[PDB]
C-alpha cells in the first residue's frame, strides 16, 4: 500500500547541517533554483525544499518544528535570496500566503483545491522518483515520512492517501510542490 512504490530508486544525498538547513551545496549563478514550501500559520512542521532545476537534486532543506509565523517567513526570504531569489511553490490556494508579495519573495501559486490535486502532485512526485529523477539529503526523516505515506481503501472501495503513524505529510508536500516545476524528459500539466 506504499505510495511511493519506487522508493528503492530515491538518490541519497550527503549534506552539512548548518544552522536548521540541511545543505548538500551552495547556490551556482549558472543555475535556476526553486523552492516548495509546506507551511502555515498553525502548522506543527514547516518545510522548505530546495530543488535544483538543472540537476534535479534537492540542494538543500529546512524543516522548523512550531516556528512562528514570522519565523517561517522571515527563513523562507532568506533561503530563497541565498539561492538566486528562488521563486517558491506554495500551496496559497488567494489572500493569505499573499504575506509573500510583502516580503518581496517571488513565487508560483499552487492551490491544492481538491483531493485530486494533492493526489497529482505526488503521484507526480513519486513517478519522478521511480525513475531516478529525485534526490534528497540521506537524513532519515526523510525517508521514513515518505515510507510512512501509503494507500488506505475507503468504504466505497477508492483509495485515498494517509500519512498515519507519526502523522506527518509536510516532507511529501514539500517535496512535491517543488518537483512539479522539474523538467526531466516531461513538464508537469495539472
Amino acid at each position: 500500500n506504499s505510495v511511493f512504490s519506487g522508493l528503492d530508486m530515491l538518490i541519497l544525498l550527503p549534506y552539512e547541517r548548518r544552522g536548521t538547513r540541511l545543505v548538500v551545496e551552495d547556490y551556482r549563478p549558472d543555475h535556476i533554483y526553486c523552492i516548495g514550501a509546506d507551511f502555515g500559520k498553525n502548522q506543527d512542521y514547516s518545510v522548505f525544499s530546495v530543488l535544483d532545476l538543472d540537476t534535479g537534486a534537492i540542494v538543500c532543506l529546512e524543516r522548523m518544528n512550531g516556528a512562528t509565523w514570522s519565523d517561517q517567513v522571515a527563513r523562507l526570504k532568506a533561503l530563497s535570496e541565498d539561492y538566486g531569489h528562488a521563486y517558491v511553490v506554495a500551496d496559497t490556494w488567494d489572500a493569505i500566503a499573499e504575506e509573500l508579495d510583502a516580503q518581496g519573495i517571488n513565487y508560483t501559486p499552487l492551490p491544492v483545491k481538491s483531493s485530486s490535486v494533492k493526489e497529482q502532485l505526488i503521484s507526480n512526485l513519486a513517478l519522478l522518483m521511480e525513475k531516478g529523477q529525485v534526490a534528497v539529503p540521506n537524513d532519515k526523516t526523510i525517508l521514513d515520512e515518505l515510507r510512512n505515506f501509503r494507500y488506505y481503501r475507503t468504504a466505497s472501495g477508492n483509495q485515498v492517501m494517509r500519512a498515519y503513524g507519526r502523522g506527518h505529510d509536510d516532507i511529501v508536500m514539500s517535496l512535491a510542490l517543488a518537483y512539479s516545476q522539474y523538467e526531466g524528459k516531461d513538464g508537469y500539466k495539472f
